[PDB]
């Protein structure tokens, strides 16, 4: 009864092995691995604490090919076979999506400790904005850097900025090749040429001042579009490999942040700190309740960390905007009409206090939003493991939970005719969002408790959005001008394009072309240029 007979041949086959032609050794290589991950999901589909494993054949690359192009296709699949809970497999990681309101709540209001949104986005994020803040510290400097960013986001501040966003849109109709209402009475525009530039000119006139709008009048604004390109989902799994456009975005990450800190120093060293802007707030405002300031290189890196979360999500919504209502001259007939009482025909400066009587317009941002959520899927890394209420559910720490909002806001159950552009969905509920019971505060201000509304278009719980009063404002003060100036319709035959996930910003799939008109051919936009 000898064993030993076979563990020598274990070691003879280990021998033989080593030995194979090359020829064969990659198909080993190959072969095992694709064998054994196919073993493993067919064993891991046992586990009963284990949200259902969406099967794939590559290794390592897993549902990543279906994920990124069709996301929510992907989810109503999934949501079908397996519920609501279920995990898949992406570059690497192990997602496991929570679908619907419980899901928001499951991951949302999930406790600090268990879920680290740093953990999953600092990769994407640091090398585009900088050192030092955002997802580059401890949630607890991300909530008081949001404290900060917030108290320049006030009703005083948005009056202010209502005319500075007007301003800019108006000379963005004089000046622009894609306008130039003074010259031509019709056009073409792709708007994803016209609205990434619009929401820059209106967010650094804005947010940053006129000395930061001015130099995007220069060859400046290459930096932009330089540090834009290095914000690429790619960037999510080979985040800084030595090739150019990596170096361009590091580039201009360092000189975009070194202009906002020559005019911060400039303006300490002059005593020049008003409240004309974020920086000036910043300045006066960005002391850590440690004692510890925020440097100078910190304060703009988090600035370019607004203006680049802002731009992104602001210029797809007002192109959805556009290409919704370029189908539907009934609705632009309706926001013309509310536009003429609001303002007297014309007779009254638009104000942020006149924006507020536009209910009609602000339900065109809402159901905008409902439709085409800018960012599809939200993430976090699982810190601790993570029981499932309600169910026999472990989700192990060094997964990642995945919510996504947009897609409930598509589901016929909680928006009947989810698929139609319906403004009058929101008649007597034009509000960004309602708080719709009791409130908590995270850091940076009372917000709602609860974040079980299917209509979640900013998130909830800590890491809840602070910009949708500025967003509102800036897609309000430009959608009402655009209605009072102009109406737009498709060239024939084209309609609403469908979204390309692949940005993981939800834009249209450009070209999105519209044509448009004047109201009035013979109006003349004021001012030299
Ligand atoms: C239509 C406009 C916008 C939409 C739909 C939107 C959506 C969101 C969502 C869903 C989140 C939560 C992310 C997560 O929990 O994983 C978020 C966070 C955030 N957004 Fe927005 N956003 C918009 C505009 C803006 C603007 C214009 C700004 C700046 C002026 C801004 C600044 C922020 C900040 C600072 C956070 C905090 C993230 C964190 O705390 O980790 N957003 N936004
Ligand atoms: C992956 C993350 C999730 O949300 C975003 C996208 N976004 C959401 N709203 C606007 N942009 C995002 C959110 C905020 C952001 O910038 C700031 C600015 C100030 C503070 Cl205090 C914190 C962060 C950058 C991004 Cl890129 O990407």
């Amino acid at each position: 009864s000898i064993v030993g007979e076979a563990l020598e041949y274990v070691n003879i086959g280990l021998s033989h092995f080593l030995a194979l032609p090359l020829a064969q050794r990659i198909s080993l290589i190959i072969i095992i691995p694709f064998i054994y991950n196919i073993v493993w999901q067919l064993l891991y589909s046992l586990r009963k604490d284990r949200p259902p494993l969406v099967f794939y054949w590559i290794p390592w690359v897993g549902s990543a090919v279906v994920y990124g192009m069709k996301p929510y296709e992907f989810f109503e699949e999934c949501q079908k076979k397996y519920g609501d809970i279920f995990s898949f497999v992406l570059l690497g990681r192990v997602m496991t999506v929570y679908l619907g309101p419980k899901g928001h709540e499951f991951v949302f209001n999930a406790k600090l400790a268990d879920v680290s949104a740093e953990a999953a986005y600092a990769h994407l994020t640091t090398p585009v904005f900088g050192k030092g803040v955002i997802y580059d510290c401890p949630n607890s400097r991300l909530m008081e850097q949001k404290k900060f960013v917030k108290g320049a986001l006030t009703k005083e501040a948005f009056k202010s900025y209502v005319p500075l966003i007007a301003e800019e849109v108006y000379k963005y109709f004089r000046d622009s090749k894609n306008f130039r209402l003074n010259e031509r009475t019709t056009g073409t525009i792709d708007v994803m040429v016209t609205q990434p530039e619009m929401t820059i000119f209106t967010a650094s006139r804005s947010l940053l001042g006129k000395e930061m709008r001015a130099k995007l009048d220069t060859d400046f604004a290459y930096l932009y579009s330089d540090l834009d390109k290095g914000f690429t989902p790619i960037n999510f799994v080979f985040p800084n490999l030595p090739l150019e456009h990596y170096r361009k975005r590091d580039h201009a990450q360092k000189a975009i942040s070194g202009t906002y800190m020559s005019l911060i120093k400039e303006r300490r060293k002059n005593n020049d700190i008003q409240d004309r802007d974020l920086i000036d707030s910043l300045m006066k405002n960005s002391t850590y309740k440690d004692g510890v300031k925020m440097t100078d290189q910190e304060i703009a890196n988090l600035l370019i960390g607004v203006l680049m979360g802002g731009q992104h999500t602001s210029a797809a919504t007002s192109a959805w905007i556009l290409l919704h209502l370029a189908e539907r001259p009934d609705v632009q007939q309706e926001l013309y009409e509310e536009q003429m009482r609001v303002l007297d025909g014309g007779k009254k400066e638009l104000t942020y206090d006149l924006l507020q009587e536009m209910p009609l317009l602000n339900q065109t941002i809402k159901e905008t939003l409902r439709m085409h959520h800018p960012l599809h899927s939200l993430f976090r890394k699982v810190m601790k493991d993570m029981h499932v209420p309600n169910t026999s559910y472990v989700i192990p720490a060094g997964y990642h939970v995945l919510v996504s909002p947009g897609y409930t806001h598509l589901r016929d159950e909680y928006f009947p005719n989810a698929h139609q552009f319906n403004i009058h969905r929101w008649n007597n509920d034009s509000a960004s969002s309602y708080s719709v019971g009791e409130e908590v505060d995270y850091g940076f201000g009372a917000i709602s408790k609860g974040v079980s509304s299917p209509y979640l278009p900013f998130g909830g719980g800590r890491h809840r959005c602070i910009g949708e009063h500025f967003a509102y404002c800036q897609l309000g003060v430009l959608m009402s001008i655009f209605i009072r100036t102009l109406k737009w319709h498709y060239p024939e035959g084209k309609t609403v394009p469908p979204p390309d996930f692949t940005s993981m910003v939800t834009l249209p799939t450009g070209p999105a072309k519209i044509i448009w008109e004047k109201r009035n051919p013979e109006q003349k936009i004021g001012g030299r240029h």
